[PDB]
């Protein structure tokens, strides 16, 4: 399967895709010079379908620009672009009670506020990465403050109580990004707790499944919502854990855990008729009720590309190279827009395009550039060690 | 052409489908003998995929059974079934603040409560129809009490205010059902206000569109949510208005209003590539972001079948017979399950089945049986006058 020359070609592919295709689609043109932050809700040709701003994606974009500055090239325009988002978050995206908005207008007026703290987690990683890039001590302090607030909420996130895997997952990745940028003494211990929560409550070895939600004792909630799985989301967590495994000196327990989550959810998620990762499944193969259950979204593919390549480089198991080849070829052939750049977001089960937009309230410069950046970086490291 | 002969055939077809196929799929087996209410979340073969109870659908089902008893046949089984749903609503489906739940367990414990009051409107029409079928004065008083509360809610309620067409539409049909069962002196004057609201704010003659939401002054909100249209929903409102026109001795002004709404949204909503009514469209033909925008759902087809047949019997315009033939043939050929009865809910754009369930949190014994019952009784009245 994958030779070193082939992995060298893959490294260059992800690098050139990231820097010559994906990032230029968004930046610098998406930087809103008049109001700050980013205009990211763009059609296939780059034209705007909306001038609203999703607060999560403002933070994700600021994180990406800072991360490119810190790990790829110290381009002033990326630093300036990151600062524009940080400033927009601080100036407009916090309510008087200190909680962040979810959805604001171009000029920063609030449209939606969600009880969630997920906006805050993306402000943490954005401020952490920006603090590293710029030396801004205020951004460092904000990142560490909000991290604690996020921890606080995570301990305490209605006759059918359920806990969701997304809390430990997002907190783990937030803690990882905080560690890898400016550092914080809480990161490693809490990551341990969040991994233990994922393993204990959400990974079911007897049925080879990773749950999206469970009851507080870990039991499966046998109702429509509780049965609904998201393979791409579970495999996102799997590679967060494989990432942690490497940091922890290739810890065999964490390698085993990440790999089995990936194994379980590749089997449940990969569409053997049409190819690609199904968005939702049902733990007992009852019909999934969420309407988009069999659609092919971009971001599950981004996460499975990372996970399979990461699993392959860590374990050397050829099957992960075979799965990587499958999902990589599937995703780049079906989502990538060779004419205008970047990726479509939304395909039907059979791979035909459902609509042409490349950015909206949920899609922006995050999952795809993170995958291309992470894979380019991973392979550079891997090839240096070979 | 739609001859009297063809319309007689259709009349018998809808009657046979309603009584030999649609209703038997649900009743009596869906009657929850232990806890009351109805077990309606069923797979294609009738097996339960969940024992939860959607409060809207408990009221809709009680309304249907009462309506059948009143207008088709005084089956004791239907009356007893209607009372089961009424009692379940009264016993379990009101919160301590007087607002109704949206989603409860089999035994009536709350799962979810929504800010809307659509639960209440379906309790109105259920109690009204049951009050007529049984002479229960408590149900009649309840229907009128809840109706008054819905009126207050509708008149006595973010930097982007929007008003939705669903409120005046649902309130209109609620009032119509109240009028046609037990009567209420407020029905006609409030229907007039709601029709005026629909015509003034949501119907756009210049661009031939019916909006889902507009700004308080009626202007189009040129953002993703504000641009999103629902042709089936607009056409549901169209036939509510055509129904009112008939009630008002074929009021030509309401005929024109209902017909232009139908004309506008047939043109925007009918899928010329694959057939069927698309779920969402965009007023300016920008890409629609809601994931299921191009799926083919059962209930838009139910409503367009009513609207086209009603428009045809009222106006005699052959185009509405042509449109009815198209949507009738499309819907019964694609959604109807000849093997087990009733209709699948969810098809892809190209008409292929997305999943097999026939009842869930949103689909149950309502839109389809209402369409078959309404078309059967409409054609019976129409052919009695020829
Ligand atoms: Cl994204
Ligand atoms: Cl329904």
């Amino acid at each position: 399967e994958y030779t070193l020359e082939k992995l060298k070609d893959l490294q260059g592919f992800y690098q050139k895709q990231l820097l010559d295709d994906t990032v230029p689609f968004w930046f610098p043109r998406s930087i809103d010079r008049e109001f700050g932050g980013y205009l990211l809700m763009r059609d296939q040709d780059g034209s705007l379908i909306d001038d609203d701003k999703a607060v999560w994606i403002q933070g994700r974009a600021a994180w990406l620009l800072s991360t490119l500055y810190n790990t790829v090239e110290q381009k002033q325009e990326w630093l300036d672009g990151a600062k524009s988002g940080i400033d927009f978050l601080n100036r407009h995206c916090f309510d008087t009670d200190g909680q962040m908005f979810f959805h604001v207008t171009r000029d920063g007026q609030p449209i939606r506020k969600r009880r969630y703290y997920f906006s805050e987690t993306f402000a943490v990683i954005a401020n952490a990465a920006y603090a590293k890039a710029s030396g801004d001590e205020a951004a460092a302090k904000q990142a560490r403050y909000l991290f604690g607030k996020c921890i606080e909420y995570s301990t305490n996130p209605g006759t059918r109580p359920a806990k969701g895997i997304g809390v430990p997952m997002i907190m783990m990745n937030t803690a990882q990004q905080l560690r890898e940028t400016i550092g914080d003494p809480r990161c490693d211990e809490w990551i341990d707790k969040w991994i233990n929560e994922i393993e204990t409550y959400f990974v079911k070895d007897d049925i080879r499944c990773v749950m999206e939600q469970v009851a507080p004792d870990g039991s499966i909630i046998d109702h429509i919502d509780g049965r609904t799985l998201n393979p791409g989301h579970a495999i996102e967590g799997a590679w967060f854990i494989l990432h942690e495994a490497k940091y922890r000196n290739n810890d065999p327990r964490l390698i085993k855990l990440g790999c089995k989550m990936l194994d379980y959810m590749w089997d449940r998620g990969w569409d053997k008729e049409h190819g690609g990762i199904l968005y939702f499944r049902d733990v007992y193969n009852k019909p999934v009720q969420e309407y988009w259950q069999d659609m092919k979204f971009w971001w599950p593919h981004n996460e499975v590309i990372i996970a399979t390549l990461l699993a392959y480089t860590i374990t050397g198991e050829e099957k992960y190279a075979q799965w990587h080849k499958l999902v990589h070829e599937y995703a780049y052939q079906h989502f990538h827009d060779a004419a205008n750049g970047e990726w479509f977001g939304y395909l039907h089960k059979d791979g035909t395009l459902a609509q042409t937009a490349k950015g909206n309230l949920f899609k922006g410069p995050f999952h795809l550039p993170r995958q291309e950046w992470y894979c380019m970086t991973l392979l550079n490291e891997y090839l240096q060690q070979s």
